[PDB]
């Protein structure tokens, strides 16, 4: 049900996500690396699906790591993008769900970046009212996987 | 190798793509299709690859071609992006790699990318020299395949 999940993003949350976009997208490698550092401190099993990481505790330092982060911020950037079109949205939601139900990934385990998300947000000064915005992007791929 | 590869993204260069980038990449849904239809229409080898997203010849009514159009535009945003850094260039280009070297694309295969980059380029009055300077873009990625 990925159009019904995506009616949930309503004209306010979508204007918090822009919001908090603006600054959070801002520096990709940074705030992308703290988000996967944070998933891994935070839930340490995630780790046994980026085995072909490597060293992932030496952070930005790792290269594959930060080429990961990096990218998973542009996956992101799409979504904004798309915001202000449902149809457009679905599509490249459902897109990115495709590699991610081949990896096994279920919406339970996917939504175990909604802390890490959360406290990104936070460190940047942005509270509860955005981390809800952003709880309610992440569960339109949630409804795909 | 990528390192090498990376190191003929000159100062010209980089400035080309980006002058070009800055029209082509204002429309990532309709420049994204057309490359893609275009990719399909001179190279018709290469659909089979593709057989997930279904009759590629609907274009921009087909909702999984469409997606993958929109997302491959943010995977050549990211590359532009980093063409300040040639370390983090070179580990986003290498994770892109890794889904093409797992579905078996060849760098000759992914050349085939050039022809279609150089048409849409001239449907907006942007010649050789700026498909010149996409094809040095497109060798990074070559280069690690
Ligand atoms: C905001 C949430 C997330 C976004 C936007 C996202 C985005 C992406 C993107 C764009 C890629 C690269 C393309 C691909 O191979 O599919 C990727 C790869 C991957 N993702 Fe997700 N992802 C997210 C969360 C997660 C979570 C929570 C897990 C697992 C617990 C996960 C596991 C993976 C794995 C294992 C890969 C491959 C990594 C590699 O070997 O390079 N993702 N993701
Ligand atoms: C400028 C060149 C290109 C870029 C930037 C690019 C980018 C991408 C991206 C971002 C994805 C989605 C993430 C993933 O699954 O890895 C993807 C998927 C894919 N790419 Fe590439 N690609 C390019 C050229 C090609 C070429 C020339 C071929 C084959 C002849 C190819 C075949 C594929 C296939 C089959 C998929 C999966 C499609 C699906 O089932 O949804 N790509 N590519």
């Amino acid at each position: 049900s990925v159009y019904d999940a995506a009616a949930q993003l309503t004209a306010d949350v979508k204007k918090d996500l822009r919001d908090s976009w603006k600054v959070i997208g801002s520096d990709k490698k940074g705030n992308g690396v703290a988000l996967m550092t944070t998933l891994f401190a935070d839930n340490q099993e995630t780790i046994g699906y980026f085995k072909r990481l490597g060293d992932v505790s030496q952070g930005m330092a790792n290269d594959k790591l930060r080429g990961h982060s990096i990218t998973l911020m542009y996956a992101l950037q799409n979504f904004i993008d798309q915001l202000d079109n449902p149809d457009d949205l679905v599509c490249v939601v459902e897109k990115l769900a495709v590699n991610h139900i081949t990896r096994k990934i279920s919406a339970a385990e996917f939504g175990k970046i909604n802390g890490p998300i959360k406290k990104v947000l936070a460190s940047k000064n942005f509270g509860d009212k955005y981390a809800n915005a952003w709880a309610k992007l992440v569960a339109v791929v949630q409804a795909a996987l």
